[PDB]
């Protein structure tokens, strides 16, 4: 099929970090670096937008936590994106995202995003064929608007196996503290798994751009995922500084 | 030159309505019609955006007043657009407009607009060459986003002669009630008149689209201007209703 | 009764301005003065809040129009207050007013106000006995907060006879342009007229304060009403300037 | 002195939890309970406001983290309060807090608060004598407004010794990840320590009310502090449910 040579099928899900302590050392290393870059970001009038998509339970929440753990909370916002509330449905679909875009020197992090227009909204049919079919180009224009200006955009997709999802779904059910986090909605979405793959493959084809790359994170192991998120970010910020003459902190 | 066969040079500035009373009758006729359409707008989940550009003193303020005089104030907002305030300069240039776009069933009216990016911002150099050169396509995308959805957009440009501007500038100075309304800024802008023409011609070429037409209103006579504004609006709303199956009120 | 020696019963409804032209001269005189004070307001970090209450059709809308006709629209906002929308009902009742209070140097004008908590909300029972009974002191605290700071507050009540209301209700029905403006709600409220009087008398007793006076405007004649509104405003602004050392423009 | 029999001098700073594991068990116990109450909160149209004040480094940040760790992020906001930004200084001092108050069913958490008007603003003289002297009663009115409605308010003050502060200040300096978190401002404020005590004692006297109690948390040991925060919250929520007939989850 096309799903046999698709992006998600080609992903090596064996990736991992075996030692918990060598994880902690790498995290703290990358956390230090990211904080140093946050100071240069604040001064230099550059805004960062991070988009995080993926399967339910795939560890977007976990990754964001590690990205922001030791950042200054005054310099970042985390925006968790669900279904449009009734007040948002009265405006064009992008209006609610435009209100959340960071000011210069600031980071906004999207737990889900506008990409819902071509995922959940497509598969559940909340958006018509015409709406989701034109939306890829709308989303690209939106990204380019900001990147042609002084925004940096990074997009991450956390990929896990269907079997790993089930293991995590079961653990969220057994733990009382995590029992919110798993709902009938979560199970419904796993049932549509293969429709989602089709939709996610189209998204990687249509909306992976030089100014706004999709990064597919192998996420069966949370440790690898979290550390690779930090690594990719640090890298695309440094690349941006080097390109535009800004001076890096200890590189 | 190109300004000899430009849009603004071809405009017939002699247009007028001689009788004040035949003006009042036409206004009230079109005002009644527009109110009737406002009820259909509210119910039907359609949003209208009006953009008004033009020379200082050209009568945008006057036109808006006649458009909204007998409308329900709960169903429209008038947004007067000046230079970005310090808080707006911290975000991408379109963010402040996205916050002002109408909800469905509502009208927003822009006294100036995003088009400032390719007019004042160009001539005074607040926007670089790259910024204003790419902005025409950005503005077009923005308009099409909304028109591909459920927004109707109408753009009006109020054109007067340089001599008529001077007459109005002088009257605003003599009348104490109108003395705000004329500033050093106004005089500065008249000095750059021919740069503005060049910039306005480019705008009419680049951003006049089937879904979002520029309408050049002959405005040496305020009466004609005001009545032609109402006429054009009524028309493009009715056209939208006819196209999308909605039923008109007494047409 | 108490309504025989009430505030509204004592009001002389014969007040009028006989000559339309002597009205126009007085209006323009007071409009010039108010604009001059608006410049001193902007510079001096003082905010003005105007509250307008009254019967339906009593001319609040008309008065506001004359107050703002020749003011700079960048220095004032007019906020028309209806029943709380669903999104506002999720917060405490004053939260929606706190969002509308003017910044320093600016004027906000309330077409209705928080006073709805002790009028419509009382008579229609949208607010319990406890809620509206404690609300007078809450509203007083709110006013004093702002007046103890750098806000000036003026409150106006437009009083007309029951017979004058009916005449205006009939005219709004016959004129197509004014037919919005009269609804079943308007008729329902006239039926509760005497409950409203009781509620309005309590409000004048409980919430008329030195820092925030109620001004009962005789409004059977729109002309007198409009001109007396401007006169009272000009006066309480000038008084504020004199009290706090600010220098007036041509007094 | 008065500071010898003051609230903060009477506090027993020896309080602690010796075992890290018996801490983890208690935290998870109270975290489970709080989540269960969060579901009843959402359904029942009750809003919670938590205020957290205290010395720099006293563990407000730590406490909030434990309070919210296993809560649904869609049902709470954490608002970190610094000095007013230029845009906030254009409005009355409480306006920025009114924008942050939770909707019904939601929790807002203030890392600092309006109480800055009678602490930092007093000692550094950003607020005049008249301003901070009247502010205690203003703050009380504000709290009572919300408590007379359907808001629950809990206020926490995290108290540590001057010597413990120094130890933490030194640790924040040595750790690169925590080096933001300690600034010249932090050192300046420790120099004014005794002025702060005077100001905090006045605040506990003037603004500790039955509907809005101050809870002085012994915080030399972070573990005790965090667990006592959860305990107090769970308790004042349960008390509110019992008082108003709502049924508790497993009590």
């Amino acid at each position: 099929s096309h799903m046999e040579n698709g992006h998600l099928a080609k992903v090596d899900l064996t990736k991992k970090i075996e030692s918990k302590s060598k994880y902690n050392k790498k995290l703290e290393k990358y956390q230090r670096r990211l904080l140093a870059l946050q100071q240069i970001l604040k001064e230099e009038k550059i805004a960062v937008m991070l988009v995080m998509e993926g399967w339910d339970a795939a560890g977007k929440g976990g990754a964001i936590k590690r990205v922001t753990e030791h950042l200054d909370p005054r310099g970042f916002q985390v925006d968790p994106i669900g279904a449009p509330a009734p007040h948002e449905k009265r405006y064009h679909y992008l209006q609610r995202f435009w209100r959340k875009i960071p000011q210069y020197g600031q980071i906004t992090i999207f737990d889900r995003s506008w990409y819902g227009r071509v995922l959940v909204e497509r598969v559940e049919g909340f958006a018509t064929k015409e709406e989701w079919m034109r939306a890829y180009d709308e989303i690209n224009d939106f990204e380019k608007l900001l990147t042609d200006d002084h925004y940096i955009i990074g997009k991450f997709f956390y990929h896990i196996s269907k079997e790993e999802q089930l293991k995590r779904f079961k653990d969220r059910e057994k733990n009382p503290l995590k029992r919110w986090k798993i709902t009938d909605e979560d199970w419904r979405n796993r049932e549509k798994w293969d429709e989602y793959v089709e939709a996610m493959e189209d998204m990687f084809e249509k909306t992976s751009k030089p100014n706004a790359k999709w990064h597919i994170i192998e996420s069966n192991d949370k440790l690898y995922a979290r550390v690779k998120t930090l690594k990719i970010i640090i890298s695309f910020i440094e690349d941006y500084f080097l390109e535009h003459g800004i001076e890096l902190p200890s590189y």
